[PDB]
């Protein structure tokens, strides 16, 4: 790529794009050249990988003395340095993890997990301000987009009537096809139920969502299931060797609803992710892949919660001295409130982090927990909540707890998000945080 070659990309202030499309070998071996000639010539450099999948193959033959790698983590002991997206924002979290870097190369920069974009952010912002130079990596960059961009193989792409989760009769072309396929599904409770008819047909299925991408992406090359069912987990640089992507173009929408973080009903996916649901495929010219899709994209997405996650996880990253930090240019739009107003001091920032990291509570329950809270022991905001927000248990009756105290409780809490209670998280997990384990 032109941009990249020479030294010029290596100024601070510099912010290179590098939108190649799907397939240019952008991640195992641009970045890999990208962070060698950063490292024998001493330069300090963060490389940015979306999940501990690609870190440990960003990972293999450049670890070293040279290269100082980390798994969220917390030590301190190397000028180029490796992590996750989230390791990154749960690092500065911390008094003793706010270190800079004058290179940074951040791949698969459009995800928008709140931990991503704030983390594009805030490299931008220290662009901008001339204290780094800035590699984003990504064929779909924030801003106008196209849903059907150049792939390496032609694309067969047909729009057809796909199965909202199970079905009896019909979609026969779903079964007939010779040849791996990845499924996109909006939701894990969708994907679970699009993999009973899948497995009950007699095909091989792997599920792919945020829990299990982690443990369950490896063994999709080692046993090449017939269906890949996939979350948009996949969207972010997952090779999943398939001829065949079904995109329902559909994704679930956790949105802030009257002080209450809702999961209800689907939105329509935006141009961007449906262009990485469609990379998946025609990754090299060979032979020529289908991509079935139903329905329109809609870029308005703003009213999706993650936005408001992002600049709180932006503005705990970042301080109140000097400029003013934003979100990765086009995106700055989309940043609810200006920015700062959820920012904590080191105490309630502490609070916020071990929400985090060892109570898997999301940014925007963790925030609010820990800017009204006071005692990290406390746990009286578990059951203080009005009546509408009880939480009913498995059997559909309410879910009483006891304090180690004795107290028998009702979950009712103040602030109540559904992502807790269902999509990989358990409401028996809420339980032992709120019985005080
Ligand atoms: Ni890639």
């Amino acid at each position: 790529p032109l941009s990249v070659q020479g030294t010029g990309w290596m100024s601070k202030g510099q912010i290179t794009v590098l939108d190649m499309h799907p397939g240019s070998g952008k991640t195992h071996r641009v970045l890999p050249e990208l962070v060698r000639q950063c490292a024998d010539r001493g330069m300090r450099t963060l490389v940015l990988a979306p999940t501990r999948v690609v870190l440990k193959e960003m990972e293999r033959a450049l670890a070293g003395k040279k290269v100082r790698f980390h798994s969220a983590v917390e030590g301190q002991t190397a000028i180029v340095d490796v992590m996750c997206h989230a390791t990154y924002v749960h690092r500065r979290l911390l008094p003793q993890g706010r270190q800079n870097w004058e290179v940074a190369i951040m791949d698969e920069a459009h995800w928008t997990d709140p931990h991503s974009i704030a983390a594009r952010g805030h490299l931008y912002s220290l662009a901008k301000e001339n204290r780094c130079a800035l590699v984003l990596m990504t064929a779909t960059p924030p801003g106008r987009g196209d849903p059907f961009p150049e792939s390496n193989g032609a694309i067969m792409s047909e729009e057809r009537a796909i199965p909202d989760g199970e079905w009896r009769e019909g979609f026969d072309w779903i079964t007939e096809y010779e040849g791996r396929t990845a499924w996109f599904v909006p939701s894990i409770s969708k994907g679970g139920a699009v993999a009973r008819t899948l497995r009950q047909r007699g095909k091989s299925v792997i599920c792919l969502n945020s829990k299990t991408f982690e443990k369950d992406y490896l063994r999709v090359r080692e046993e090449k299931p017939d269906f890949v069912v996939t979350t948009d987990i996949s969207e972010m640089g997952a090779n999943l060797d398939v001829s065949r992507v079904i995109d329902g173009r559909t994704n679930i929408k956790p949105e802030e609803v009257d002080g209450k973080v809702e999961l209800t009903g689907t939105r329509k996916v935006t141009t961007a992710s449906a262009a990485q649901r469609r990379g998946r495929v025609g990754r090299t010219s060979g032979r020529t892949d289908e991509y079935i899709y139903s329905g329109q994209c809609d870029d308005d997405d703003t009213s999706l919660v993650q936005w408001k996650e992002a600049q709180i996880l932006l503005d705990n990253i970042t301080t109140l001295r000097g400029p003013v930090a934003t979100f990765y240019g086009p995106e700055q739009v989309k940043m609810p409130e200006v920015a700062g107003h959820y920012r904590l001091n080191e105490e309630k920032r502490k609070h916020f982090r071990h929400l985090m990291t060892q109570c898997d509570f999301t940014p925007w329950l963790a925030w609010h927990v820990a800017t009204n809270t006071s005692n990290v022991l406390d746990r009286s905001w578990t059951w203080q909540g009005p009546e509408e927000n009880a939480i009913d248990g498995a059997d559909g009756d309410l879910v009483r707890f006891k304090t180690p105290g004795g107290s028998e409780r009702v979950l009712q809490p103040v602030w109540k998000d559904c992502r807790m209670f269902r999509e990989g998280r358990d409401v028996k997990d809420f339980i032992l945080y709120a019985s005080g384990r």
